Formats: structure tokens, sequence, C-alpha cells
């Protein structure tokens, strides 16, 4: 931790880039994914140290299973693995998501209910088959009723890959989210990425 | 010197005229004047879409909340709009201005533009967001029934005066836009700051 002044409350991650940083080393685009879940417990850990409260994780999206079978068995099992691994740390587990979808990781059904783990030192969201639409549909006051609801407002939203776009993440949640873009993939996370996105935050 | 050949250009651009009071701040003048000095900066940027083939473009005029501002700046932003809508209904704008109406603070001279109006050759729709306000737009439903319905995808979102933010502005038609923010402040605007959103947009 570099001391702060000021952290945002809750910090949105879109780990974008997995399939270009694949295709860059020599590997099928779906091979990146894999190497996405060691970053997230690395930010996640700094979240910890540094005092982080909420995390929300932008895992897939229901347009996203449009995409070959290849890549979703691919980046689903890496969801799996990743909330799996996050479930052996300190760390308040809620997965959010269409589950009456065949595309819903059958294993991930356990965190649909919001689930504490050692200390539960930090808040996790993750989205896992959302859709924006299913989302704001979902209440048809409605607002507070979206299936989102569980997932308070979005401070700072840091998006690695390189564009700077919400892809349907959260329209609600991220009304006002400061947002950084690290041009860096998302499997060549660096702890430099979030306090740059951090002192971003503070001098706001 | 020249108007730059794009291979791709958006359809539809959102434009967020920030940074009109530190603008004013900055040259010594009062926070309100700012405001007067966003006109022509618009009208030069409604004349490059017309030049390039812009088919649409949205401004975030001011929202419900910002009529809680000191009057003289509420004044001022209100009289801009206002000002900003009058002259692009000289200029062969199809003009459409999405706000609540049912408020005080709606500018009534605006009311004659809540369904959308050809004037002369019709060249660009324009979009004016005038007393809005997201959860006003999407409560409207009691989603093709949301206020700003009528306003199409974003595909391009351009905010001078450096804050990296959607502000509220249209939730629903944001989700899979791309930001770019121009640092330098709206008055400032430079055809450069279009070309360069517009290179970002083509880039991906
Ligand atoms: C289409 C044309 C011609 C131009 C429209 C752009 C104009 C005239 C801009 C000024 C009016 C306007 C939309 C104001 C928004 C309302 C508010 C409260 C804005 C906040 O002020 P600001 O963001 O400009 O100032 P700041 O960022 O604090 O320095
Ligand atoms: C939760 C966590 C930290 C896991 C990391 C991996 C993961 C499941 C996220 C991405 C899922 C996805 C469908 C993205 C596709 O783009 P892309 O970013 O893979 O590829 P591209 O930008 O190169 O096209």
């Amino acid at each position: 931790t570099p001391k702060f002044k000021r952290l945002p409350g809750h910090i949105a991650i879109i780990p974008d880039g997995n399939r270009r940083w694949a295709l860059d080393r020599g590997l099928e685009k779906h091979e990146g994914y894999k190497h996405g879940i060691v970053p997230g417990l690395e930010l996640y850990d700094i979240c910890v140290k540094i005092g982080i409260g909420e995390v929300t994780f932008f895992g897939f999206t229901q347009d996203n299973t449009k995409r070959p079978q290849i890549q979703r068995k691919a980046f689903v099992d890496a969801c799996i693995k990743s909330v799996k691994e996050l479930s052996k740390h300190d760390a308040e587990l809620l997965v959010v998501g269409n589950t009456n979808s065949d595309m819903f990781p059958k294993e991930l059904l356990a965190y649909t209910k919001r689930t504490k783990f050692g200390k539960g030192k930090v808040r996790i969201n993750f989205l896992v088959n959302y859709g924006w639409y299913w989302d704001l549909t979902y209440a048809f006051k409605m607002i507070e009723n979206i299936a989102s609801a569980e997932i308070p407002r979005i401070d700072l939203l840091i998006r690695w890959g390189g564009r700077r776009r919400l892809s349907g993440m959260l329209p609600v949640q991220t009304v006002y989210s400061d947002i950084y873009v690290v041009d860096e993939m998302w499997p060549d996370f660096k702890p430099e990425h979030l306090f740059n996105a951090l002192e971003f935050y503070q001098d706001q």
C-alpha cells in the first residue's frame, strides 16, 4: 500500500484481453482465460491488504456465450476455478447472473446467495451469465428489485485490455463510476495498475 | 488543415460538453460565464458531423440534479441549452429534446422540440438531454418505453474536461459505447478532438 487519503468503497474489474494475450504468446484464443485466474487472486489480496471493501468482477455475459463452444467451455472453467479459489481466502462471495439458462454453470449456483468464507474481509461479486437487459427487466421501485440489486454503486471501474467501454456491465451501478483503462491484457496484471487506478480515483 | 478520410465512422455520437466553469475560472471570469462560450464549439462540431456524414449526435444538456446549482449558473446553463436548440433549428437539424417536462425546471421554450422535428433539409438528427435523469428515464417504463426510447444506441461517447464518468447519460444506450475523454474544457473545443475520438473509434 502507498498511503491514500481516500479509497473507493466498491471497485468493478473488467478482466479483458485474455484472447489477445494468448494469441500473442502463440496459444489458442481460449487458453488465455486460465492465465486470468492468478491475476484475479492477486488483485483480491491487494484489495484486502490496502482495505478496498468491495470488488465486482465481470465474468461473462449472455452475449459472450454466443462465442464458439471451445472459448465458452474455457472462460466458464476459469470463472468456476476463480470463484473456487476466492472461496479459500477471506471473501464474502456473491455470483449474479441468469440461472434460468443452460449456460449458467451449475457449479456456481451455490454462490447466488452471498456467502462468507474465513473472516470475510472483502465482498466479491461475480457477473456469470449476466445480461444488462435481463438485469433491468428482472424488475417488471423496480430499480431496487433489478437482478443486480445486491451489488451497490460502483465508485471505480478498472478495465484491462485497452478498450474504454462497459460491455453492458451493471448500467445502474456504473452511471457515475470513474473509469480507468489499463492498456495491458488482464493476464499481464501488475499491482501498479491498481495503484495507478486508485491514484486517479483519489486525485478526482 | 485537412479533413481526415475515416475507414469507419460511428452512426451515433454522444457529447458531454463539460469544463465550461473551470474554463471561465481559468480566464478569471465568473463560474457561470463559461456556458455562453459553449455554443460556437457545438455548431462547429455539428457542421463537421454534416461534412463527414455522422447521422446522429446527442448532447448532454443539464440533469435534474444540476438545477440545484447556484441560480446564476442554472440561468446561464439553461440559456445556453435554449440558444443551442434555436440555433441548430436554423441549420437543417432534425431536433429532439428529451427531459422531464413534468418539472418547473424544464425550460418552456423547448416544449416545441419534445417530438422530433425536421428543420430545413434534416442533414443530421440532433438530440438534447434537458432536465434529464437516468432514474426518471428508466422508471418512465411503468424498456422500449423509457423516456429516451427515441434516442438509439450510442456508438461513441466523447466527454470534454478530463472526467472519466458517464455522469448518468442514457444508461441503456451507452452499455456498449466506446468512450473517449478530451482533457481540454468544452469552450476550448478543437476539430482535432473530434478527429482524435473518431481515430480511436475506427481502431476498435
Ligand atoms: C449544441 C451546442 C451548440 C452546444 C451545447 C453545449 C453547451 C452550450 C454547453 C453549456 C450548457 C450545458 C449543456 C451545461 C450542462 C449543465 C451543467 C450543470 C454543467 C456543469 O458545468 P460544466 O461541466 O460545464 O463545468 P465544470 O466541468 O464544472 O468546469
Ligand atoms: C474472474 C476472472 C478474474 C477470470 C479471468 C477470465 C474470465 C473468466 C473473464 C473473461 C470472459 C470473456 C468471455 C471474455 C472474452 O474476452 P477476452 O478478454 O478473453 O479477450 P480479448 O479482449 O483478447 O478479445
